[PDB]
């Protein structure tokens, strides 16, 4: 029921795509933004009074094409910037960088019941976007 | 009523100018934050529980030459520059640029009536304003 | 109503020092945060709904005179730097600079009513404090 | 309650390490996020609504040999640094460097009951921890 709303606000504004069996998720929600991006919306298993935000966003074959050929030297720079960047967005992250070659990278954000609206509910998946999209946009910027 | 106090607290603080047919949109206030600056308030066709805050700018033709005299890279970094700086914002945007000569940048953030309050209203209208304050600082410090 | 709350949450937490006949505003309550620094609460006259932070600060004769020790360019420079530091934390901005030589700076902030809460004004005061407490240090990390 | 309903939601996230004997305040529970990282939510003695959220940090003595070796300005350089950063986060905070020789640094903020809930309170304990990072990585890139 709390979670209805979850449901109902994410159609109301053409966001939801489907939602997804998960093992350890009372339940979760595959949204669209932008464009065919997706993000997910999952609210864990012990947990019945919270929702996170989660997105998943893999380095393509195309980019740590580019980030290989730098030295540790450089690479590490990256890592570090990338690292200082997603920390300002209010946001918690997990950085795949084996060789300190960045090959995926999630950004997450969790929205407590005591605190849910769609006002919120909204604005925090906007941010999480923007989070990643600044990392996205760097990576970019320089291969591309 | 969600229209009504809207109005009235745009109308309270004298950011309030007219009103205009948006054959798109349930209703179309428009502001003037600060001074005589154009701001837009739309509430969406099918969005009966939200207004959109807009703030389209364009840059002056005196503007565009200082930007289209630099070469393609110093465009190219400068257009990185604005992307990277609104991105922080907490606000969405859409830049329109030919071949990476600036030529209007648009700003928007959105309430939803589920946390509209005036406190509100008020605060994500400055932040929309700051915003796209900070892209015309960008560009009257480079070029006068 | 709300003026007798707000006054009670500022004694306090000590911050609250005394009033003042400001013939321009219901009440101007002048607060102490951090100690000996002077924070100014003021609710226009023809204004129900609300107050504002703000917080007048002048640079001292010599920081000044270091300011006016640089060139007409390091000064230019200078003066982006300042507003581009204060538009970024959510706060308006008086700037006083005769020939690019930093008077004074005046941050502000205001809160409605439908957003008042201790919680709120006690961090409004504390961001408006930080905003202002940058620039002295950006001052201060130049000139001594 | 507060005390009640802090001490609930630091158990169903995991956080609430235990409690602790504090003659100078009502409670006193330390956190651990992430896994084995230490947090203090403490409530002053006499403040009768009002938590603290403390994070101290002691800057490791093989980390302070690094800029103990730095000359005087390369180390004012990174105190302005440091400082600079923490103050972007809306954390008070605490520097203790004896020679510009950084010893140890404290984040902290409060939350009133006035705007508390899990939502709230959750939030701000990764924010001090942000912020804190954020520091603790501008210290480790340098010195390793």
């Amino acid at each position: 029921l709390s979670q209805e709303m979850i449901k109902k606000w994410l159609d109301e504004e053409g966001f939801l795509r489907m939602e997804v069996p998960d093992e350890n998720a009372r339940f979760h929600y595959v949204v669209n933004y932008p464009e065919d991006h997706v993000i997910d919306i999952i609210q864990p298993a012990g947990k019945d009074d919270m929702i996170l935000i989660a997105c998943a966003t893999s380095v393509s074959p195309e980019h740590q094409a580019g980030i290989r050929a730098l030295s540790m030297e450089k690479r590490t720079e990256f890592i570090w910037k990338v690292r200082f960047t997603l920390n300002r967005f209010g946001v918690d992250f997990q950085l795949d960088h084996p060789e300190n070659v960045l090959n995926s990278y999630l950004v997450t954000d969790e929205i407590f019941f005591d605190g849910l609206s769609k006002d919120r509910l909204i604005s925090s998946i906007k941010n999480v976007f923007r989070a990643k999209l600044q990392v996205m946009w760097m990576i970019q910027e320089r291969f591309g």
